[PDB]
This record gives structure tokens, C-alpha cells and sequence, in this order.
């Protein structure tokens, strides 16, 4: 049950098309992601796991950047962050959900490209 | 660790804009799935629940249909199968994926739209 839903969960994040990043409330890093995110985000989810989500994007720093997600996740409107990113240079739509689990926060962040 | 992998786990799947069905190899009925495909099938989750995925779609019978699947997950080419649901009456494609949790297999289909 721990394992079967944990497998659940890996099988759908890894072969959903929707970019997805999960970001930890608690540190404002990223704890979890699929491969259509690092496309857009021009890593390997070897350099992301652990990074500091607001570090990929030129110009955010993390106290005020996950104070703009989690203020617009809760206008529950979809709404977008524009940002740039570090590595890929493409410019990105961030649209954070923010759900909680095992006590604590996670926000669960699409991306589509902006241009 | 249970409930907390189950919430992250059925937030992802509802969240994700990637139509995907999941099924049962050992019944072929549906046990999962998100908006994103009952839209495509013209179900709500309600209705789609626990309803054989082959009697969705036109022309199609349980063993012949989860053997096609069963076969094309095994090709590892994302290939798909194309199918017309009965109720939305949408031409749809259907690619189907295999993996193990709790002893048993499930397919994780991703759905588009054929036309």
C-alpha cells in the first residue's frame, strides 16, 4: 500500500506529458518533477531534485517567489507566474497547485512555455 | 506514507492535463483516471469507474482488447490503438503502458484525440 501507491504515483508523474514540477513549502526546493519539466527547464532531474525552485528562474529569490506562488495558487484561477529560465533560456508560465501531504505542503507546479 | 504517496498520487493524476485511463490486466475494467480522459470518452469519473475499458469503445471485446494492448505495451513505441468511443463519439488514440504495483499489473493509457 505504501509501495503500491508510491509505485502509482512515480508511473503517472514519469509518463504524464504535462510538465510538472513539486516544489516542498516547507524549503521552497524541489522534491519531485517528470521529464517534460526539465525539457522546459534545461536540466536533468539529477540537477533539479533539490534545487531551490526559485534559483532556476533569472531574477526570483525564494522568500518572495514562493510568496507570489502560493498567494496565486490560492486565487484558485489558474494563474500563471511569468519566469525565465537559468538553463534552458525559454521563457515559462508557472501555474502552482498547492495540496497537503504528510503533514506537510508540497506545491505542484505546471509549466508551459510563454512564447 | 501510505496516504501520504496516495494524496500525491491522485493529485498528480487529476492535476495532469494528460488524458490517462488506468486499467486492470486482471479484470480490464477501469480503476483510475482524470478529467482530461473522461472528457475525451464523454464520461464523468463516476460513470467510467470500474467499467470495462473495451465496451468504451466501438467494435471492441475484452479479450481481444486488452490482448492488443497488452501486446502493443510490449512493442515499447508508444503505438497506439485507434478506437471510437461510444460516448463522446470521438476517434480517439490509445497508448497503452504496463507496470507493476501490488502483485498485479495495470496499463496507464494516455488518450488523444485521433482527428
Amino acid at each position: 500500500t505504501q509501495r503500491e501507491m508510491e509505485t502509482r504515483y512515480r508511473v503517472v508523474l514519469d509518463v504524464s506529458r504535462d510538465p510538472m514540477v513539486l516544489v516542498s513549502m516547507s524549503t521552497g526546493r524541489i522534491v519531485d518533477l517528470n521529464s517534460a519539466a526539465g525539457l522546459l527547464l534545461g536540466g536533468v532531474r539529477q540537477d533539479l531534485l533539490g534545487a531551490a525552485i526559485a534559483q532556476e528562474f533569472e531574477g526570483r529569490r525564494r522568500g518572495e517567489f514562493m510568496e507570489t506562488m502560493t498567494n496565486l495558487a490560492a486565487t484558485e484561477s489558474a494563474a500563471p507566474v511569468e519566469v525565465l529560465a537559468r538553463r534552458s533560456q525559454k521563457r515559462l508560465l508557472v501555474v502552482p497547485r498547492v495540496f497537503r501531504a504528510a503533514g506537510e505542503r508540497l506545491l505542484l507546479c505546471q509549466i508551459d512555455p510563454a512564447d
